[PDB]
RNA sequence: AAAAA
RNA sequence: AAAAA
């Protein structure tokens, strides 16, 4: 009547954790990143960014005085009102780096959470500056500096670990939230770079050990998941810049470099090259003086003794007049304005509102890409047009991406071996690219690979 | 009553040279380059290329057997029948380098001119191979090797001077034709590179002295005159390739590199990297063995003693079987097939016609761009699809251009200071980009800057 | 921006 | 793929 047809060994389940991955902002769009990681009933928020182009389509603005509510309806900033419906209390706000798509909403949203803001030293300095420029909401949460390679226990069941990575701004980290059932890893804005010009190589060994210890969930950017291969090193940008600036038969001509003021590795390269060209490096622009000065005070870069740095309009204009009457061949201005922003140094030069006059053959070196949004493309087209009309020669995109490409994501998947993967930090189209890559690596959509929309919570019941 | 005055010029002179610039091929399209430079009644032909896509649009076509005329009506090769209306006699055929768009039509056209063929040593070697493959015309012309930095007297009134430059094939030169009335310079297929990984830096000093001695006319490629800035050095390709091959946590995986067989610098870099990865470099493909072997026999590259090189199908399949049964982690195959050409090694691997089996995670590295014509895009799309369907990971465009960008052209104008400029080697769209640059430099179209079409002769007289 | 065999 | 002042 009866036969044996199987024996199955059952596993043990000594710890049970409920994990929630809540997509708040930056999952339907570029910008305004914010994620919530719930461990049972405690929550770690990671990043609170701004989406700058939603500010740029309205012309009055000034975000420093607008209320959270109106910025959420412009969106602009993440709609964190969904957090009233998430079953837990926030115990920390973590920011992975200092770009505005990760910290820009801090002075608008952070003050409603009874939680410290935790970041790397440079990032905490920039968060403090952002909060001091705010004055409709009174913000200062506790701000805690945590370095790459260190841990901080938030709850007896939750610890936060910073893992060094590389990116287009210094002191970027992966975040590992350790729970009784394993680690949730957040890897948004990162780049593998084995020859960084500043900082250290990403901590591949520790990525491997976390992979073997157990990752419940990887949250990672999909921004360049559709670019084939691997991201070129920042060393490539450094060498291209060096050859643009030094490899020329026209060395006595006027030259201006413009780049992201927060790209401290790029600025560092430019300043060193200035020494090699026998020119005096002159950093111009409030943002240049703030970001680079801050990096210098924290020991992140050294600066030559002859560097000059001006952030105020009168010293900027004075410095430009000095440059003009001493000979542009004697200086290397490094200035704000690479996206044609209004008020920035290079835009004021291009409008003729400055003692510096561009002349035929002067070289303007954009050590940056054009942000692919129509607003910034218009500003940059107007700026470039004005400079070309005065005879400038344009060297564009002397630059490499700050983001991981498809094969970098492949290797990060192979090292962290997460049980579940969640693309973040992009449009649904970018997540589509990431999804195809993750399925070539063995993941299945809706099972171990998850596509979230803003406002959606993924529940993971881990045994 | 009324009155004015005027000084009548003297008729006295205080020999007259007529220059003809004849566009034969490559002025309306990419490929099939050919220019004739007439000095009164002597003519120097420069280049006789083939245009390969006009061959690829016809199925089962053996150009080695076709007559000149039918290839001209395919166009394909330059229509030199216009030379029956040019009032001069050809005294020399110069080739600036060994790419097929400069030498491919030599065995179809050169034999009707009572003239030597003059080129650099590597280029004469490749021209001899091109003539040995020809099965329709018996060719015939004396072949003369002239090195960069040397001069050769062609006529009592005409000498030819080779000036060293850089390009994606070794031994490329600018050509300066000296006439009683000054120099006509031909710079088609050049790149400024101050850190080449093979050969010497372009001879900038001699370009400057040529500018001051007097250049009547510059004929120069417009290929990338629309790319802003300056061409990245070949060292950039060398470092990106090095980081793709060495900068990885998955080093025991299968890796294949494919690149242009004639790009001896790239091949050299790859072979050295193989030594550094502890893998054995194995070059595969008839073209690879011919181009690389020729470079080695002439002392243009050294090769490690553990190199293996197979050009015949039997030795290639045997080598791939050895690779498979010894472990793909022990070899770095460097092979033909980067444009998905049929019959090339990587296409045969991708079709499963080979003992080598692509497996999940194997890395296929294209150290090359996809040629932008629909035929080649179709081949490369079919190849890439087949490789991806077997689990391959594709690293594409690990590569920098072989051609001057807009600002390289700017500086070359600044150094040669030609009285007249003629874009060549491209479509009218590329010449359009070049024209905008040359007018920023002071030239005027139809006066000192000239847009020519295939079949047209430009007359330049002494004032 | 050039082939491949 | 990020601002500027
Ligand atoms: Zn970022
Ligand atoms: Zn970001
Ligand atoms: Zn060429
Ligand atoms: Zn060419």
């Amino acid at each position: 009547h009866h036969h044996s047809s199987g024996l199955v060994p059952r596993g043990s389940h000594m710890a049970s954790t409920e994990i929630g991955i809540i997509a708040v902002g930056g999952y339907n769009e570029m910008g305004r990143n914010m994620t919530a990681i719930r461990v049972n009933e405690d929550i770690i928020i990671i990043d609170m960014g701004i989406r700058l182009d939603r500010v740029q389509i309205h012309e009055d603005v000034d975000t420093d005085r607008m209320h959270s509510l109106e910025l959420i309806e412009m969106g602009a900033i993440p709609d964190d009102t969904i957090m009233n419906e998430v079953n837990g209390n926030v115990r920390a706000i973590v920011c992975t780096h200092g770009h505005l798509d990760h910290i820009g909403a801090i002075p608008k949203l952070a003050h409603r959470y009874a939680a410290p803001i935790i970041a790397t030293p440079y990032t905490t300095a920039l968060i403090k500056h952002q909060i001091d420029s705010e004055r409709k909401f009174g913000v200062k949460n506790n701000i805690v500096a945590l370095k790459a390679g260190e841990t901080l226990e938030i709850t007896k069941d939750i610890t936060i670990e910073f893992i060094n990575t590389q990116h287009s701004i210094i002191d970027t980290v992966f975040v590992a939230i350790h729970t009784p059932s394993g680690a949730v890893v957040y890897a948004c804005d990162f780049k593998f770079d084995r020859t960084p010009t500043l900082g250290e190589v990403p901590d591949f060994d520790r990525l491997k050990e976390l992979g073997k210890e157990g990752v419940i969930a990887l949250i990672t950017e999909s921004t360049n998941a559709g670019r084939n291969g691997k991201t070129p090193s920042e060393l490539i940008a450094h060498m291209m810049l060096k050859d643009v600036l030094l490899g020329t038969e026209e060395s006595a001509v006027g030259m201006i470099v413009t780049t992201f003021a927060a790209h401290i590795a790029r600025v560092n390269s430019i300043v060193q090259f200035a020494q090699e060209m026998g020119r005096i490096p002159v950093l111009l622009g409030r943002s240049m003086e703030r970001y680079v000065g801050t990096a210098y005070q924290l020991g992140y870069i050294d600066l030559p003794e002859n560097v000059e740095i001006y952030g105020s309009r009168r010293d900027i204009d004075n410095a430009l007049k000095k440059i003009m009457e001493a000979g542009k061949d004697k200086y290397l201005p490094v200035m704000t304005g690479h996206q044609g922003e209004p008020g920035a140094v290079l835009g004021r030069i291009a409008n003729g509102e400055t003692p510096f006059k561009v002349e035929t053959g002067d070289r303007i070196i954009f050590s940056a890409n054009v942000i692919p949004n129509p607003m910034t493309q218009a500003n940059r087209y107007a700026l470039e047009t004005k400079l070309k009309m005065k005879g400038a020669r344009i060297y564009d995109n002397v630059h490499v991406s700050g983001h991981a490409y498809r094969e970098d994501h492949w290797e990060l998947l192979r090292m962290l071996k997460p049980e579940h993967v969640i693309p973040a930090h992009g449009t649904i189209q970018m997540h589509s690219e990431y999804i195809q890559m993750a399925e070539d690596a063995g993941y299945s959509l809706g099972d171990t690979l998850h596509l979230l929309r803003n406002g959606e919570e993924l529940y993971i019941e881990e045994d």
